[PDB]
């Protein structure tokens, strides 16, 4: 399992949680106490403060305005989590500035994410800074959603859940969330999401890397997938 991350010269770690215990694997450890920019990870708590406040639904259509975006697959139409899965930062952005900065600010204070800082500017904060997270934190924040824990309505919390939903393998399922921060220096990689097995247990998990200019876009779910097959989480099919 070592083997299979120093394949790459990645510098990474993979974090797993089951509610009593954390796991660290990977090339570098210290790297799970490190604090780093959620990027797209951040709309996990987006979603979640939105909908607990009234701003948005999870059946609401954010439509294209016809300017064009960074990229070409954010120029339709999506709901929240259609946005999710394709990490379309103008929705969230959106989503964002109907919460403004002082509840967006007194919300993730409220709840503890990360360092709890946001600045002001309300659509740029987890993209450079200053908000910032550890892996440990993320794996603690998804497994809470997970179980229905966070301090969020019981029903938000699902709608959000269900966003993330992204693979079925039997009576296992899949919940994840991606991230690629290229805005900073170092470029971060995240993958955190968790699986609910067949036999009741839920994993929560987080990789967190070391990313550049050239890397596969693929890479962090397919490593995270190659782990969780090899700790026995989820086996493929
Ligand atoms: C979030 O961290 C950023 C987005 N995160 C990801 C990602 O996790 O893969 C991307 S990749 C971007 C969106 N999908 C485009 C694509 O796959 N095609 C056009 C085929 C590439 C973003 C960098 C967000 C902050 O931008």
């Amino acid at each position: 399992v070592q083997a299979l991350f120093n394949e790459i010269s990645a510098d990474a770690v993979f974090v797993t949680y089951d509610g009593q215990n954390i796991k660290k694997y990977g090339t570098h450890l210290d790297r799970a106490k490190t604090a780093y920019i959620p990027a797209s990870t951040f709309k996990i708590a987006n979603a979640l403060i939105g909908l607990e406040n009234h701003k948005a639904t999870s059946t609401e259509i954010f439509k294209w305005d016809g300017k064009p975006r960074f990229f070409k697959a954010w120029d339709k139409d999506f709901t929240l989590g259609e946005a999710m899965q394709a990490s379309t930062v103008p929705v969230y952005q959106e989503l964002a500035r109907r919460i403004g900065p002082s509840l967006m600010q007194s919300e993730l204070q409220r709840i503890g994410y990360g360092n709890m800082q946001i600045g002001t500017e309300v659509d740029q904060f987890w993209l450079k800074g200053p908000l910032t997270i550890t892996p440990i934190q993320e794996v603690k924040f998804v497994y809470d959603l997970a179980q229905g824990q966070l301090p969020f309505k019981p029903e938000v919390q699902q709608q959000v859940k269900e966003m993330l939903y992204v693979e079925r393998r039997g009576e296992n399922r899949l919940y994840a969330k991606s991230g690629w921060g290229m805005a900073v220096d170092p470029q971060v990689g995240w993958y955190v999401g968790f699986v609910e097995k067949a036999d009741g247990q839920v994993v929560a998990f987080a990789l967190n890397m070391q990313m550049k200019a050239g890397d596969d876009i693929a890479l962090r779910k397919q490593l995270s997938l190659d782990v969780l097959d090899k700790l026995g989480v989820f086996h493929y099919l």
